[PDB]
């Protein structure tokens, strides 16, 4: 019993991080197999940063600058190529603790687990989830960058997210491994303007099913709704529509509790009109929206990964 | 910027976890060089778990009896030895992965982090505090008994805990690695009372430093109070004492902050008398005590572990 937030065992990635230094600047990479991926504004300084022309900054840079460390030993640049935001820096060393791994670009309101790394050596991990605005509330601090996301398929490891900026609201952005950024940001010292976030739905419900997994029920509630209905309260309190694709997520949740995804909605709705309201669930005073349905379903039945 | 709960990275202790198999039961444990810890009462069936008598249930085994397995290869058991709650499973091959460690008994208040394991294998990794009532609030499953708590100290490992019990209301229960139970508790099925349980003062105003730091500063009043004064506002919420050797833990964050400790006190005691009254801190709608004083600095300042 209990319900916790959880990461993933950051072992498997914890031999992947290394320290990639250009011109003073030294952030985290990412080693696997023979290529090591960082954010490509390692190549910039505090002032480039405002405004940088990065294939005009890379044109000046070679392989020679570029000083990838791993604990003791120190990689050599074979190669270096720019995959939109990514750096690929190619090294001579295929990385002997690198895992089946997979890159996905993950979708908001999907949770993955950030191994926050400093100087190229894991300091924490900790469990989040990409908000619909593709901003992820982290704890990182400078030099962070390049600390990577990531879910653990069993014996694969599923690398989703590169950590680049923190923007002046002090949330956080960066991109996929192919380094497609995740919303409409930019790696640049600028302004910008992260959409109005909104709660995720379907993880709210995922999380009452937990709740009452647990022991958790007092917001079960004697009314029900239909997903249109739903949906207008969701939406005036910037919850995110609930689909039939969320209901169909949610069905062995539903099964293994008894409790139908619409009656849930339900109580969701009470509990969104007419708040908690002094009690909490799961030990939260708020809902939490950072458990996907698969989670929940993981932590509950106590799924293992190699 | 910002603040998460925040595990260790897991890598070291990932490698120590291993599967141990008695008569039909089996749970986790832990191999370190060439001995396994893990609960005695994996010699029990849940019959015997109501009313066991261990040195009796141990000697009708052998160390054959014991099967002791590391993902596709299993250790051969040559002896066993029974120190307080842990068995201590001498096998044949010391663990090439075992890390640099120490065994400490934490008291309570203090942090670590949980690698949650089922058969042998991590499922996931969280950050708890030791309960003042030496309890914890985790998140175990059947057969999660055996998972170990622990900090890292740069290279060091400092094992802390072993989980051994969920009690009848839901909270854990476990020991050292020297199988000293935390708390008045023993590995028998039967109802065992842990103490009221209180809030963590120091931790908690570690955690109000960490939210000055991160830009929350709305609760920082225009009072001030004594450490007698405080204790008494404390006493009556079921928040522990403050001492003195409390304050001077503060100290560092303190200078940090420009904020005496005393003065943070009277933050916390409006906090505590008038409440936060739709207001959060860091995200939270509840009053933190899982983060300690050297949790804070640590994630404030990125110290990093080998």
């Amino acid at each position: 019993s209990g319900f916790r937030k959880m990461a993933f065992p950051s072992g498997k990635v914890e031999g992947c991080m290394v320290q990639v230094t250009c011109g003073t600047t030294t952030l985290n990479g990412l080693w696997l197999d023979d290529v090591v991926y960082c954010p490509r504004h390692v190549i910039c300084t505090s002032e480039d940063m405002l405004n940088p022309n990065y294939e005009d900054l890379l044109i000046r840079k070679s392989n020679h600058n570029f000083l990838v460390q791993a604990g003791n030993v120190q990689l050599r640049v074979i190669g270096h190529s720019m995959q939109n935001c990514v750096l690929k820096l190619k090294v001579d060393t295929a990385n002997p603790k690198t895992p089946k791994y997979k890159f996905v670009r993950i979708q908001p309101g999907q949770t993955f687990s950030v191994l926050a790394c400093y100087n190229g050596s894991p300091s924490g991990v900790y469990q989040c989830a990409m908000r619909p605005n593709f901003t992820i509330k982290g704890s990182f601090l400078n030099g962070s960058c390049g600390s990577v996301g990531f879910n653990i398929d069993y014996d694969c490891v599923s690398f989703c997210y590169m950590h680049h900026m923190e923007l002046p609201t002090g949330v956080h952005a960066g991109t996929d491994l192919e380094g497609n950024f995740y919303g409409p940001f930019v790696d640049r010292q600028t302004a910008q303007a992260a959409g109005t976030d909104t709660t995720i739905t379907v993880n709210v419900l995922a999380w009452l099913y937990a709740a009452v997994i647990n022991g958790d029920r007092w917001f079960l509630n004697r009314f029900t709704t239909t997903l249109n209905d739903f949906n207008l309260v969701a939406m005036k309190y910037n919850y995110e529509p609930l689909t039939q694709d969320h209901v169909d997520i949610l069905g062995p949740l539903s099964a293994q509790t008894g409790i139908a995804v619409l009656d849930m909605c339900a109580s969701l709705k009470e509990l969104l009109q007419n708040g908690m309201n002094g009690r909490t669930i799961l030990g939260s005073a708020l809902l939490e929206d950072e458990f996907t349905p698969f989670d929940v379903v993981r932590q509950c039945s106590g799924v293992t990964f190699q």
